[PDB]
């Protein structure tokens, strides 16, 4: 009876995930705090040109973007938080690719990202068909329901 972690693998976009990601690591536990990224020149920062690049990665036409990481054994933290930007609708398929690399574990994994308050139902619908497979106790946006999910 002493098996829980708790772990956080977000990533920064360009200067918003951050103040979100160094906030919750001091409102929980004795929790970590880690780091994605992507390939480079993977999208820009548009309206439009960058929508065709994350919906190339979700009507098939494409394949999904790739991780630069180090491998992790997710399977020792009992929880799992997740921060992910939000594009013009949709996010830009970030936290796909790990999803493959972690869908046996179990734990509880709740998946929250930072916005311009905007797609606040679409990125629910996204994340969910692109992560049907892990336990997720809630999907929400910013801090705003960091106390429940780390208990």
């Amino acid at each position: 009876g002493m098996a829980k972690k708790t772990l956080i693998l977000y990533y920064s976009w360009s200067g918003e995930t951050k103040k979100m990601a160094e906030k919750i690591n001091s409102e929980i536990k004795d929790s970590e705090l880690k780091e994605v990224k992507v390939s480079e020149g993977t999208f820009d920062a548009d309206m439009y040109k960058t929508s065709d690049i994350a919906l190339d990665q979700i009507q098939g036409n494409k394949d999904f973007p790739e991780i630069q990481l180090d491998n992790i054994d997710y399977n020792n933290y009992d929880l799992i938080l997740i921060g992910s930007p939000v594009w013009s609708g949709y996010p830009a398929t970030p936290i796909k690719t790990l999803l493959d690399q972690m869908k046996n574990y179990r734990g509880e994994v709740a998946s929250f990202f930072t916005s311009a308050g905007t797609n606040h139902k679409a990125y629910v619908s996204h994340f969910n068909e692109w992560a049907d497979g892990l336990n997720v106790i809630g999907v929400a946006r910013d801090d705003s329901e960091v106390d429940k999910w780390s208990k």
